[PDB]
């Protein structure tokens, strides 16, 4: 259980909007945390599910 | 630097598609890791930027 420090407005269909002060619980899911990543292989960039990758 | 273990197809405008074997670098950004969260205050659910919250 966490508390929001700041308002946040959603940018896509999958993010959660919330106001400062809201109480949130983290949902365990298979994808793991999401990270912003750059593909050295393709040059594209964007968020990935961290359980899909491993250190080289 | 990481290596993709699985293919991943993007679901939104902000996630990165990639194939097994690709090499990825994590981008440091202010939002921090993103987590799937449920709002006990509003009942809505979806991804949030973890630097926007703190443990209660």
């Amino acid at each position: 259980t966490f508390v929001a420090l700041y308002d946040y407005e959603s940018r896509t269909e999958t993010d959660l909007s919330f106001k400062k002060g809201e109480r949130l619980q983290i949902v365990n899911n298979s994808e793991g945390d999401w990270w912003l990543a750059h593909s050295l292989t393709t040059g594209r960039t964007g968020y990935i599910p961290s359980n899909y990758v491993a250190p080289s």
